[PDB]
DNA sequence: ATACTAAGATAG
């Protein structure tokens, strides 16, 4: 048994790097650990409130309470550092976050996890070769991309047991005529991809079409310029919302975690169109991409990145294995608009696909599987 | 152009 400390030193986005932190607390948890949770307050973020966390998380001020960050990062016999300040942040967060560095126990084993696989990254990130040169172990998603003492590889996993026990519906519920968008508002998540699809497809056949997660960020003016139709509803307007035939896109902004997973456990169809470039592209796959074959529903990727990310066991395309995973192709979305009234009508057969995802998802990136992983690794 | 990005003020 050991006590470990995450630290999330950027503060608490809300997004993948909170979720990690959640399910890397859990796992230590499960596998008989002291953990302690804690994230640098000095920025706040919108998602707050979007992962469950407050009962437990350990907010501090760097620029003002450097000795309580001092004792809480000292205290453990692993700190895991997954996010550093912001290039936003004052003198003082950041110059007394470098002082954390060099007054932490030669002792305590830090691993440090870079998040970020994008070359943009990194420059929004502070005090970074710091923790670098600090570092006992080091992880990035990819050996090939912008980031490159030994960097070894890993995979953000999540209990997906856990998921499906608490949301998996039963196919008689799941209403085959909605179709679901998780994300956020940046063009990669192919939030575009979706309105298209919607306005070529969805729309047409009396479907519907929901987006979840588009936060009015000043991307969110591009949508709006481009005169894309839309409703939008807010977390306690999501009962006005319009789940009728033929309607435009319905927009939720920043949701809820959990309550996100039991709207989609009865929704017919999920999407995950993110398209990330190869470079950072190995074996990881994002929250929303395990949340969508864990609650239950079938899950429609976008078709580049399976050719560009390998399976956990053989190192080969995803899309190369018979998943059920809708591969979702820009370039003939009506054959995939075919796998889906397909799957649409037959109900036996969903139920027999929407399975044989949960179970490539699960092979994939389990925290059982994942966190063993990295576990071996940093006691190696 | 194209791809990526919560900037900043105010009410509660
Ligand atoms: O408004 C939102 C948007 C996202 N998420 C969750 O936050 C995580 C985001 O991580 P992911 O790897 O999907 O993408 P990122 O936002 O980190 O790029 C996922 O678990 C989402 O379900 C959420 O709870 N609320």
């Amino acid at each position: 048994s050991m006590r470990i400390c995450i630290f999330m030193a950027r503060g608490l986005e809300g997004c993948g790097v909170t979720k990690f932190s959640l399910e890397q607390r859990d796992w230590f948890i499960k596998n008989g650990h002291e953990v302690t949770l804690v994230y640098a307050k000095d920025k706040s973020f919108t998602r707050t409130s979007s992962h469950d966390h407050k009962s437990f998380s350990i907010p501090v001020i760097l620029a003002k309470e450097y000795d309580k960050a001092l004792k809480l990062v000292n205290d453990c016999d692993i700190l895991i550092i997954n996010s550093v300040p912001a290039t936003s942040v004052q003198e003082a967060t950041i110059n007394n976050y470098k002082k954390l560095l060099d007054n932490i126990k030669p002792s305590i084993r830090v691993v440090v996890y870079q998040h970020d696989h994008s070359v943009l990254s990194l420059r929004r990130n502070l005090g970074l070769e710091e923790t670098v040169r600090r570092a006992d172990v080091i992880f990035s998603h990819s050996d090939n991309g912008d980031f490159n003492p030994t960097v070894y590889n890993f995979q953000p996993p999540m209990d997906i047991v856990k998921v499906r026990s608490t949301y998996w519906k039963d196919v008689s519920e799941i209403n085959m005529n909605i179709n679901r968008w998780i994300g956020r508002t940046t063009t990669w998540k192919g939030f575009y991809q979706m309105f298209d699809f919607h306005e070529k497809f969805l729309k047409p056949a009396g479907k519907s079409t929901v987006m979840e997660g588009l936060e009015r960020s000043p991307a969110f003016i591009a949508i709006k310029e481009k005169g894309i139709p839309y409703e939008y509803y807010g977390n306690r307007e999501i009962d006005k919302m319009n789940l009728a035939p033929n309607q435009p896109a319905q927009i939720l902004d920043c949701y809820i975690n959990s309550e996100m997973l039991e709207r989609m456990s009865k929704s017919g169809f999920g999407y995950q169109l993110s398209k990330l470039n190869q470079k950072y592209l190995q074996r990881s796959l994002e929250y929303t991409h395990l949340e969508l074959g864990a609650c239950g529903t079938i899950p429609v990727f976008w078709k580049s990145t399976g050719e560009n990310l390998k399976f956990r066991v053989d190192n080969t395309p995803l899309t190369s294995h018979d998943s059920g995973i809708i591969w979702f192709d820009e370039n003939d979305m009506e054959s995939t608009f075919e796998r889906i009234k397909e799957l649409s009508s037959d109900r036996a057969l969903y139920d027999r696909e929407r399975e044989k995802a949960y179970e490539f998802l699960y092979q994939h990136q389990d925290s059982s599987f994942c966190f063993k992983e990295q576990f071996d690794i940093i006691t190696k």
